[PDB]
DNA sequence: CAAGGGGTCACCCCCTT
DNA sequence: GAAGGGGGTGACCCCTTG
């Protein structure tokens, strides 16, 4: 309520964006919006609240821990210096900012240290800070580079209003986005499956289904046969790590149902579920007969 | 075969599955098994001096898969090899057959290549000019090595046995003819791999076709692959099975429909085999049966 | 260790509109 | 033709089992 504020519109998608090296290029897709699919884009978007005139909104990538320390990567785009700060204007009108050129530029464990200490360089610029005390700056950096994680980071935007003369000098408190995985790192794929050769059995179970999914670890893989109305009732499809072909195949059994009295059909979901990512895949149903 | 005394390859090596090493990775990664090993009975490239009983020394070093045998930028790294990548073993009267068993393949980097590539050629037309060479050959060989570095293929090797039978002196300076194994291809190398069938969800089905089957199989290009069904002695019947590229999933399964038998109103199942096969090429897959059902 | 496997980092190219 | 995706390739780095 009381005063102006900064509030994101429009999250980054979590899970499926790639970051990208210097040699890649400068323009392979922009970061997309939680809800962006087909020919409906949508971009990271922000909104000034409680206020409406001139304000210029500036965007930097941070780390996933909690307090909020500048990260290794930059942003570059359109609207973005060197710095990896990109930056837009509100009109009056519209205090609604949205950024769809936004890139990850991915630094070299080699590049990181260097790069590192140039970001840093900056908090010595707030407090003619002379350049004797760069080694009191520097340990930072040599834990922050064993300590930060360079599959995710989070983006931090960042809204001044503009002063009558000297302008753009006001701040608004600044507000974190949601977690961005590397799209290109392990576990941080959206699980999807794309096929199975059966969405039927007997309630007996043991009746062999190949999944067609996309990359799966191979043990950080399970199949969870789960029923959300019926009083969570959940089983698992039995398959050894070898019934993981080339991670995009899964051979595996059918898990007995829980009530095998069925006289009708019941329809039941299964998905795929890491061990320990927690993530379940979009579930697809399936259906179970009764003895005969 | 020729009358005079000569070398023969017992066993090949293994042609499909052997990985090569880089220099990082370690020296003792595994040894080039041949071509007859399994989990159990494990077996070795091994050779035999025919027409010939007595003291030997048999060398082995890495050539290129063109005709034309020339030295290969890879080494060989083991218990018993050079710096240079030879390998060496001593063969006594009573056993002319060697065995090597701790054979691997140095991959070389393509930075290091082209320098590391002069050296085994110095080292081979450094004995006809045993004192000093000429800036004339130093840079000939250097367009030797350029035109070689453009055309060899570091996926592929053939190792080059060369025995030697020892004089009264006490010099093994006696040379048989050289024998070429049969090529090595990297397994850990892009592309062409062996085409397998891992395994299927269905093996029936009925005269009609149209029967969907998931059939799982190593790395396959969706456009260039196809699913022959055959019969092979019955004067080659063959019909496909039936999907898009499309349907190929991540290189690694296709989902397809099977195609018709060629006779129907049989009144006895019809057993067939099916394949894979790079129609781009020739290749094909360890076939599996597929059994084929009367109509109703 | 030895004997086999994976995955990973960067970089490099390949499709599509 | 670049933008906007996606896949592949070398060199390296690891991890199970004994």
């Amino acid at each position: 309520a009381d005063g102006p504020y900064l509030v994101i519109v429009e999250q980054p998608k979590q899970r499926g964006f790639r970051f990208r090296y210097g040699c890649e290029g400068p323009s392979h897709g922009g970061l997309p919006g939680a809800s962006s699919e087909k020919g409906r884009k949508t971009y990271p978007t922000v909104k000034i609240c409680n206020y409406e005139g001139p304000a210029k909104i500036e965007v930097d990538l941070v780390t996933h821990s909690d307090p909020p320390r500048a990260h290794a990567h930059s942003l570059v785009g359109k609207q973005c210096s060197e710095l990896g700060i990109c930056a837009v204007s509100v009109g009056p009108k519209d205090m609604t900012a949205q950024f769809n050129n936004l890139g990850v530029l991915h630094v070299t464990k080699k590049n990181m240290m260097g790069t590192m200490i140039q970001k840093l360089q900056r908090q010595r610029l707030r407090s003619g800070l002379t350049e004797a005390e760069q080694r009191e700056l520097e340990q930072e950096a040599k834990e922050l580079k064993k300590v930060m994680d360079l599959s995710i980071v989070r983006l931090r935007f960042s809204a001044f209003l503009r002063a009558s003369d000297g302008s753009f000098s006001l701040p608004l408190k600044p507000v974190i986005s949601q977690p961005i995985h590397d799209s290109k790192s392990p576990g941080a794929s959206n699980l999807k499956i794309s096929r199975m050769d059966k969405t039927a059995g007997s309630v007996r179970g043991g009746d062999e289904v190949y999944l067609l999914c996309d990359k799966v670890q191979k043990d950080d893989i399970e199949v969870r046969f789960y029923e959300d109305d019926e009083n969570g009732w959940q089983a698992f499809g039995d398959f050894s790590p070898t019934d993981v072909h080339k991670q995009y195949a899964i051979v595996f059994r059918t898990p007995p149902y829980h009530k095998m009295k069925i006289e009708r059909p019941v329809t039941v979901f299964l998905q795929l579920k890491r061990k320990r990512g927690g993530d379940v895949s979009d579930s697809k149903q399936f259906t179970y007969y009764p003895l005969v």
